[PDB]
């Protein structure tokens, strides 16, 4: 038994991390079948970025001014398009390397694994959400961008995420595998409000399931709700609002513990209204919010 | 920037997991050169776990009894002996994937990348730290026996630990690869007192200025104090004593930061005194011990 935040087996990813350098800028690659996905802003300087002319900067560019390296293997691009803020270099040979794997666009408050790379070269893996306002909270330090976020299902890796930049407010934002910016962000260095974050209330009940099952329960209490009595709370609170689609994700949850969802709402909302004074769930001392019901599933 | 609970890129590792089975039990093995190792309680039943005698048992077995798969690849078992509490299967062929790679035994503290596995098949990956009393708090469903615990430097991963028990307290023990128990437990389905444990001292101080370097300074006061002082402190709040050794390893962290060790100290007995009063650093509500100053410095 046990609980812990887990990211998938980085494996299958690792083999498909380039590098990717422009003129004077290095970044990461994401090399699949024979094309190479990465921030179109490679090709932005410093001051570029502060007001870059994505397609005037591309005009000035060639297929040889891409430097693409896996490993010590050079690799040779033979074609270059733009797809909203992501460069998709066409290169000469077919990635060996490559798993099964679809693009996806995930929604908020799915989770997803990031490899973080620098130089094309991987050094570590975290499980992330994407936030309800669409930023993500990582660790993303110089040359992390082009770094990717994936799911794997059995043999296939649905790629949804490419790391684009640092927020000033110090959260990360970025696109999926088409170049389409999660949330309301774009790739230059200017002040962006994220705008008002709210707790994943799903993924809170999920983890407190989890919790119960892995031995947790002197939050278990005495009342019941119902969705809407609970849906005020969550309102005060700045949680999510709660729906049947939700309550019907964590039906197994419900199943296996024998604690209906409205019961496990109204401990929530002790716990909102009490808070945990000073106790810990899962041996964390707030609400994990970080789990969706898949997660927790596949960890029971 | 950012901060965030990091494994290792599992690749190196996912290409060494085995499934191993004798008799009727199923666990993981780790394939390296040409010997494969696992728990010697693979050779148990779910009786033989109440008091096994591994020297007889061992003796009712040849190499035909071991089934070492691959994936889908059967290998060959040539020879087999015990040593402590691994079995070391002698197979006939060089794992064509074996990295370079160390034995360690690891210190109470020291933190290291789990691949939870089941039926040698990688199903996730996550940061531990080896607990003051030996354990550790993982998640470790039926059948992840022989999950390992590994550090990567460069190009070689050095194996730390290899799951072998679930306490009846719901922790985590077991071995290094030469089949050593970390702390007082043995391979027997028994009553084990783990015994005290106690807060990761060091850990938490390179955390502290992790935090600090990432822009949360809340927690930063008008006061410092001495090693003793600060020892006593940590006595009574159950921290492990804090040592000039531990000075010294976060003398680079210190030396970014500005902050002189003692008076992070100071900072952290106002925390331990006072709580943390509703706040967060780093996103925790606790004081979190399971990052090494090694781990801290990696992020930065
Ligand atoms: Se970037
Ligand atoms: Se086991």
């Amino acid at each position: 038994s046990g609980f812990r935040k887990m990211a998938f087996p980085s494996g299958k990813v690792e083999g498909c991390m380039v590098q990717v350098t422009c003129g004077t800028t290095t970044l990461n690659g994401l090399w699949l079948d024979d094309v190479v996905y990465c921030p179109r802003h490679v090709i932005c300087t410093s001051e570029d970025m502060l007001n870059p002319n994505y397609e005037d900067l591309l005009i000035r560019k060639s297929n040889h001014n891409f430097l693409v390296q896996a490993g010590n293997v050079q690799l040779r691009v033979i074609g270059h398009s733009m797809q909203n803020c992501v460069l998709k270099l066409k290169v000469d040979t077919a990635n060996p390397k490559t798993p099964k794997y679809k693009f996806v666009r995930i929604q908020p408050g799915q989770t997803f694994s990031v490899l973080a790379c620098y130089n094309g070269s991987p050094s570590g893996v975290y499980q992330c959400a994407m936030r309800p306002n669409f930023t993500i909270k990582g660790s993303f330090l110089n040359g992390s961008c082009g770094s990717v976020g994936f799911n794997i299902d059995y043999d296939c890796v649905s790629f949804c995420y490419m790391h684009h930049m640092e927020l000033p407010t110090g959260v990360h934002a970025g696109t999926d595998l088409e170049g389409n910016f999660y949330g309301p962000f774009v790739d230059r260095q200017t002040a962006q409000a994220a705008g008002t974050d709210t707790t994943i209330t799903v993924n809170v009940l999920a983890w407190l399931y989890a919790a119960v099952i892995n031995g947790d329960r002197w939050f278990l209490n005495r009342f019941t709700t119902t969705l809407n009595d609970f849906n005020l709370v969550a309102m005060k609170y700045n949680y999510e609002p709660l729906t049947q689609d939700h309550v019907d994700i964590l039906g197994p949850l419900s199943a296996q513990t024998g604690i209906a969802v409205l019961d496990m709402c109204a401990s929530l909302k002790e716990l909102l209204q009490n808070g945990m004074n000073g106790r810990t769930i899962l041996g964390s001392a707030l609400l994990e919010d970080e789990f969706t019901p898949f997660d927790v599933v596949r960890q029971c």
